[PDB]
């Protein structure tokens, strides 16, 4: 259920494939920040979730550089897909910027982001 | 300089191998928590980091899952990568937790590692 | 615009008054966890907010203890009001339990809520 | 315990006083960041932690606003007190800046800071 189309509530677009060992690879559109096109992203999701009523976990990283920019930065993604009728993906993220020693105190942001699945 | 064995303050071992373009693949043997044993770990850095002074951005995921425990989490650590003679990561990181709905807002654990060669 | 009474989307009830010194002091309920009845709160927010289209930067704290329940831990919300016709408040916060040394790393929990303004 | 003169490693102070039904007051002083002078500090405690061996419960915020200058700002510290000889107080914070609403993905910072008597 998780491998797809989906887009969160900023516009923008994550294409993501699920690997039957817990693998996700796709690539990341972002509708903000200092990027252009497209960018890969690598990550891993329990494949074997609870079959209580609960979301599977999961969590993906995209380095914001590609052969278009690149700017010094990585953002990481942690949360779970709740499937169902309108499967969603919850998240809260960490942007990290590459800083000298003296900024690293304001190196990381924090955020939440939902995705919605196409189709 | 990143690719290479690592270790945190908890006493977790992060084995990692950094590609050509910016891919990072590895292996994750936690100190703490429902953990046995490596799990397979996936990330990503900037393979073109500024040339001022600053730190190499990076980020990567371990799902808590190998074939002897399965925690239902998966654990996403952002940081950057420092050189030198001391080489360090330093890093912040979100656990997350498969619930079910009504315990959504307590399913996201956080914290900070930082990890050298030592 | 911040004084008056306030719930988020999970039911929790904040009564908040915001003093021309920047202070802001109150009672919490909250609709999960660990908790029962009113908690004191007291924080801080911007009384000189910029004013261009932005929010009000503020925060503030609840110890999870009053005389009828002590969950030994304490939430934290940072964030900002964005008054109007409909006032919001968008948080992140920061839940801490005392721990023993060993348990310290998963001393911390992490969320966002956001608060809508009755009348 | 908690009551005093504390220092992170970023080289600000920070002076409390803890009162007996659970408030924190004192003022603040950064080392880094858009600021000058100290600033006003209010949170609150666990006045009754466990007996197990556990950390008190804690936190404040300060809202980056004085007589000089107005960061349009406020953190928050979340952590622990831990006693003994070497008194600690291990934080995580969140620093939220007032954005205009296009801007309010990168509102937020997230850190965390480790406090001494030293
Ligand atoms: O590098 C700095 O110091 C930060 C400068 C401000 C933002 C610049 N942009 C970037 O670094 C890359 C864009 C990241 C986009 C972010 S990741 C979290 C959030 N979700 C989403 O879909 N888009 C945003
Ligand atoms: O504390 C509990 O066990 C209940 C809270 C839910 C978390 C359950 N999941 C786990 O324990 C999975 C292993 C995570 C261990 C973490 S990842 C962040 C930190 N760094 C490190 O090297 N080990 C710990
Ligand atoms: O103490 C632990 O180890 C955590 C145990 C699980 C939760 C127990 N509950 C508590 O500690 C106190 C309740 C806090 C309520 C939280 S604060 C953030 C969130 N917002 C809101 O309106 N309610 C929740
Ligand atoms: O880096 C910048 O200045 C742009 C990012 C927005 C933040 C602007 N606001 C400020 O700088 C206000 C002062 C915050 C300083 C922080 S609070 C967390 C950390 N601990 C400490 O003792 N000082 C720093």
């Amino acid at each position: 259920g998780i491998t797809g189309t989906w887009y969160n509530q900023l516009g923008s677009t994550f294409i993501v494939t699920a690997g039957a060992d817990g693998a996700l690879t796709g690539t990341y559109e972002s509708a903000v920040g200092n990027a252009e096109s497209r960018y890969v992203l690598t990550g891993r999701y329990d494949s074997a979730p609870a079959t209580d009523g609960s979301g599977t976990a999961l969590g993906w990283t995209v380095a914001w550089k590609n052969n278009y920019r690149n700017a010094h930065s990585a953002t990481t993604w942690s949360g779970q897909y709740v499937g169902g009728a309108e499967a969603r993906i919850n998240t809260q993220w960490l942007l990290t910027s590459g800083t000298t020693e003296a900024n690293a105190w304001k190196s990381t942001l924090v955020g939440h982001d939902t995705f919605t699945k196409v189709k």
